[PDB]
C-alpha cells in the first residue's frame, strides 16, 4: 500500500504560508478557549492523533488520507476533545478549500507549535484525501494507564525509538487534561511550547493517587500532574537518561522535538524525487503581523 504525495495543483510555498497566517490569526484571536489556554494544544495532539494512527506493517492510518473527517475515526474514543480542533480549523478550510484535509490537520498543529515559540517543524505538503472505506478502525491511539514496555512496544509501530519517543512526549508541557475527555484531572494548563515537561518530572515531588474517574495518575504538591505513561518516562533507565538530557539542554530538545514531530506528521508518505523541499514558515512575530 503506496500513498505518493501529490501537490495541491498550481499550489507552493506562498500559498501555503497564507493558510498558516490565517491559522496563527486565529489562534491569537479566539485566545479564551479552555481558560485562556487557546487552542494551540489541542491543535498540536490532533495533528498527532490523524498521524498516530498509522502502522508500518501494512501502511494503514496515518496522515495521508485525511480520514478524521469520517464518523468512524472523529468519535474514536481516544479523540475525545479533538472536535474542538476540528471546528476551529473548519472555517480556515472554507477560506481556503484548495487544501487537502490532511495537509490542514498537520499543518495546524505545525502552526500551533511554532506560534507557541516551539521549534521551526519542516513541513511537507501533498496529503490527498482518501475515501470513507480507509478509516482507520478505533484502538489505535495509546492508552494512559500503562507502563514503560507498554510506550517502547507502542511505539514501535510507528517506527519511533527510544530517543523519538522520549522527544514527542515533551509536547505534555501542553495544555492539560480533561477528566471528561480522557479520565485524567489537572496539572493547571500552559500554552508555550518548552523542556518544561522533562524539568518536571525531574524536581516535583510526585505522589501517585487515583482520581474521581478511578484512574490512577501521578500529582505533584505543587499541582502538576503525569499519567502513568509520562511517569514511566522516569521509571525506566533508559527513557530516564533522555528525559535527564532534555532537560538540560532545551536547544537539543527543541531539535530532537522538531525531526520526530516531521516524521511522525510524514509517517506513510512516499515523496516523489522531484517534490519540493519541505518548507519552513515563517512565525506572525517574524513577518511582522
Ligand atoms: C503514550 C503516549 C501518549 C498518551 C498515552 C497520551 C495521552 C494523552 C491524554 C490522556 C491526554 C489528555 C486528553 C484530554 O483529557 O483532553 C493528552 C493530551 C495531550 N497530548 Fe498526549 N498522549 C501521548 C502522546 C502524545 C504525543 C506524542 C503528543 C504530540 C507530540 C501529544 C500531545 C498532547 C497534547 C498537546 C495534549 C493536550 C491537549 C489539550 O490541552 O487539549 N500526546 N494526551
Ligand atoms: C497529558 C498532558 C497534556 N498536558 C499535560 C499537562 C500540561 C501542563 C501541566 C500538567 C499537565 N498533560
Amino acid at each position: 500500500l503506496v500513498h505518493v504525495a501529490s501537490v495541491e495543483k498550481g499550489r507552493s510555498y506562498e500559498d501555503f504560508q497564507k493558510v498558516y497566517n490565517a491559522i496563527a490569526l486565529k489562534l491569537r484571536e479566539d485566545d479564551e478557549y479552555d481558560n485562556y489556554i487557546g487552542y494551540g494544544p489541542v491543535l498540536v495532539r490532533l495533528a498527532w492523533h490523524i498521524s498516530g494512527t498509522w502502522d508500518k506493517h501494512d501502511n494503514t492510518g496515518g496522515s495521508y488520507g485525511g480520514t478524521y473527517r469520517f464518523k468512524k475515526e472523529f468519535n474514536d474514543p481516544s479523540n475525545a476533545g479533538l472536535q474542538n480542533g476540528f471546528k476551529f480549523l473548519e472555517p480556515i478550510h472554507k477560506e481556503f478549500p484548495w487544501i487537502s484535509s490532511g495537509d490542514l490537520f498537520s499543518l495546524g498543529g505545525v502552526t500551533a507549535v511554532q506560534e507557541m515559540q516551539g521549534p521551526k517543524i519542516p513541513w511537507r505538503c501533498g496529503r490527498v484525501d482518501t475515501p470513507e472505506d480507509t478509516t482507520p478502525d478505533n484502538g489505535r491511539l495509546p492508552d494512559a494507564d500503562k507502563d514503560a514496555g507498554y510506550v517502547r512496544t507502542f511505539f514501535q509501530r510507528l517506527n519511533m525509538n527510544d530517543r523519538e519517543v522520549v522527544a514527542l512526549m515533551g509536547a505534555h508541557a501542553l495544555g492539560k487534561t480533561h477528566l471528561k475527555n480522557s479520565g485524567y484531572e489537572g496539572g493547571g494548563a500552559n500554552n508555550v511550547f518548552t523542556n518544561e515537561f522533562y524539568l518536571n518530572l525531574l524536581n516535583e515531588d510526585w505522589k501517585l493517587e487515583k482520581n474521581d474517574a478511578n484512574n490512577e495518575q501521578w500529582d505533584s504538591k505543587s499541582g502538576y500532574m503525569m499519567l502513568p505513561t509520562d511517569y514511566s518516562l522516569i521509571q525506566d533507565p533508559k527513557y530516564l537518561s533522555i528525559v535527564k538530557e532534555y532537560a538540560n539542554d532545551q536547544d537539543k530538545f527543541f531539535k530532537d522535538f522538531s525531526k520526530a514531530f516531521e516524521k511522525l506528521l510524514e509517517n506513510g508518505i512516499t515523496f516523489p524525487k522531484d517534490a519540493p523541499s519541505p518548507f519552513i514558515f515563517k512565525t506572525l512575530e517574524e513577518q511582522g503581523l
